[PDB]
Protein backbone atom coordinates (compact mmCIF):
# COMPACT_ATOMS: atom_id res chain seq x y z
CA UNK A 1 0.00 0.00 0.00
CA UNK A 2 2.71 2.34 0.95
CA UNK A 3 2.92 5.46 3.54
CA UNK A 4 2.86 8.71 3.83
CA UNK A 5 3.67 11.93 5.47
CA UNK A 6 1.97 13.84 7.65
CA UNK A 7 3.13 17.07 9.17
CA UNK A 8 0.92 18.40 12.08
CA UNK A 9 1.04 21.52 13.99
CA UNK A 10 -2.06 23.54 15.63
CA UNK A 11 -2.73 27.26 15.55
CA UNK A 12 -4.31 28.33 18.65
CA UNK A 13 -3.95 32.18 17.68
CA UNK A 14 -6.19 31.40 14.33
CA UNK A 15 -8.33 28.73 16.86
CA UNK A 16 -7.47 25.70 14.29
CA UNK A 17 -5.65 23.00 13.55
CA UNK A 18 -2.63 22.86 10.67
CA UNK A 19 -2.78 19.50 8.76
CA UNK A 20 0.78 19.40 5.95
CA UNK A 21 0.86 16.58 3.78
CA UNK A 22 4.54 16.19 3.12
CA UNK A 23 5.05 13.20 0.92
CA UNK A 24 4.27 9.11 0.50
CA UNK A 25 6.48 6.62 -0.49
CA UNK A 26 5.95 2.76 -1.74
CA UNK A 27 2.43 2.90 -3.32
CA UNK A 28 1.02 0.71 -4.85
CA UNK A 29 0.00 0.81 -9.06
CA UNK A 30 -2.93 1.09 -10.65
CA UNK A 31 -1.52 1.12 -13.83
CA UNK A 32 -0.42 -1.40 -16.21
CA UNK A 33 3.36 0.63 -16.13
CA UNK A 34 3.73 -0.62 -12.23
CA UNK A 35 2.91 2.88 -11.13
CA UNK A 36 -0.26 5.51 -10.21
CA UNK A 37 -1.93 8.83 -9.68
CA UNK A 38 -2.13 8.76 -5.50
CA UNK A 39 -3.21 11.58 -3.74
CA UNK A 40 -4.05 12.39 0.03
CA UNK A 41 -7.50 13.22 1.19
CA UNK A 42 -8.30 14.68 4.78
CA UNK A 43 -11.11 14.73 6.67
CA UNK A 44 -11.76 15.53 10.63
CA UNK A 45 -14.57 14.54 12.52
CA UNK A 46 -16.94 14.60 13.96
CA UNK A 47 -17.11 17.45 11.99
CA UNK A 48 -18.93 21.24 11.85
CA UNK A 49 -19.71 20.67 7.51
CA UNK A 50 -19.52 18.27 4.63
CA UNK A 51 -16.53 20.20 3.56
CA UNK A 52 -14.02 18.83 6.41
CA UNK A 53 -12.93 16.56 3.60
CA UNK A 54 -9.77 17.17 1.46
CA UNK A 55 -7.83 15.57 -1.39
CA UNK A 56 -3.81 17.22 -1.95
CA UNK A 57 -2.52 17.62 -5.38
CA UNK A 58 -2.55 14.18 -7.67
CA UNK A 59 0.60 12.44 -7.93
CA UNK A 60 -0.07 11.37 -10.99
CA UNK A 61 2.22 8.43 -12.31
CA UNK A 62 4.29 7.58 -8.64
CA UNK A 63 4.33 6.00 -6.14
CA UNK A 64 6.62 7.86 -4.02
CA UNK A 65 5.66 10.94 -4.70
CA UNK A 66 5.97 13.97 -2.38
CA UNK A 67 2.72 16.58 -1.70
CA UNK A 68 4.01 19.22 0.53
CA UNK A 69 0.42 20.66 0.93
CA UNK A 70 0.06 22.51 4.44
CA UNK A 71 -3.77 22.58 5.43
CA UNK A 72 -6.04 24.45 7.81
CA UNK A 73 -8.52 22.90 10.33
CA UNK A 74 -11.16 24.79 11.49
CA UNK A 75 -11.79 23.15 15.37
CA UNK A 76 -11.22 24.27 18.90
CA UNK A 77 -7.79 23.49 20.87
CA UNK A 78 -10.45 22.13 23.45
CA UNK A 79 -11.73 20.00 20.69
CA UNK A 80 -9.05 18.80 18.17
CA UNK A 81 -7.75 15.76 20.84
CA UNK A 82 -11.06 14.17 20.54
CA UNK A 83 -10.91 14.61 16.71
CA UNK A 84 -9.96 12.25 14.51
CA UNK A 85 -8.01 13.03 11.24
CA UNK A 86 -8.71 10.52 8.42
CA UNK A 87 -5.55 10.68 6.00
CA UNK A 88 -6.42 8.73 3.23
CA UNK A 89 -4.46 8.18 -0.23
CA UNK A 90 -6.35 7.51 -3.26
CA UNK A 91 -5.09 6.69 -7.42
CA UNK A 92 -6.30 9.44 -9.72
CA UNK A 93 -6.71 8.47 -13.07
CA UNK A 94 -7.30 11.22 -15.78
CA UNK A 95 -10.96 10.57 -18.30
CA UNK A 96 -11.65 7.89 -15.70
CA UNK A 97 -12.29 7.61 -11.66
CA UNK A 98 -10.41 7.75 -8.84
CA UNK A 99 -9.03 4.63 -6.69
CA UNK A 100 -8.58 3.75 -3.11
CA UNK A 101 -4.90 3.32 -2.11
CA UNK A 102 -4.96 3.19 1.42
CA UNK A 103 -4.96 5.42 4.51
CA UNK A 104 -4.92 5.92 8.20
CA UNK A 105 -7.52 7.81 10.82
CA UNK A 106 -6.00 10.19 13.89
CA UNK A 107 -7.88 10.69 16.85
CA UNK A 108 -6.57 11.23 20.41
CA UNK A 109 -8.76 8.83 20.98
CA UNK A 110 -6.70 5.99 19.06
CA UNK A 111 -4.17 4.16 21.29
CA UNK A 112 -0.97 2.50 20.36
CA UNK A 113 0.76 5.30 18.28
CA UNK A 114 -1.18 7.43 16.54
CA UNK A 115 -2.29 8.99 19.81
CA UNK A 116 1.40 9.72 20.27
CA UNK A 117 1.90 11.67 16.72
CA UNK A 118 -1.98 12.92 17.13
CA UNK A 119 -2.40 14.02 20.77
CA UNK A 120 1.48 14.85 20.90
CA UNK A 121 0.26 17.72 18.12
CA UNK A 122 -2.19 19.30 20.25
CA UNK A 123 0.61 19.71 23.21
CA UNK A 124 2.59 21.20 19.99
CA UNK A 125 0.78 23.71 18.56
CA UNK A 126 3.26 26.28 17.24
CA UNK A 127 5.44 23.33 16.85
CA UNK A 128 5.10 20.87 13.72
CA UNK A 129 4.93 17.32 13.94
CA UNK A 130 5.37 14.84 11.29
CA UNK A 131 5.78 11.15 10.60
CA UNK A 132 5.19 8.39 8.79
CA UNK A 133 2.37 6.86 8.22
CA UNK A 134 1.24 3.14 7.32
CA UNK A 135 -1.32 2.67 4.86
CA UNK A 136 -4.52 0.59 5.29
CA UNK A 137 -7.55 -0.55 3.46
CA UNK A 138 -11.15 0.92 4.85
CA UNK A 139 -13.47 0.40 2.37
CA UNK A 140 -12.38 -0.82 -1.62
Amino acid sequence: RGKILVSLMYSTQQGGLIVGIIRCVHLAAMDANGYSDPFVKLWLKPDMGKKAKHKTQIKKKTLNPEFNEEFFYDIKHSDLAKKSLDISVWDYDIGKSNDYIGGCQLGISAKGERLKHWYECLKNKDKKIERWHQLQNENH
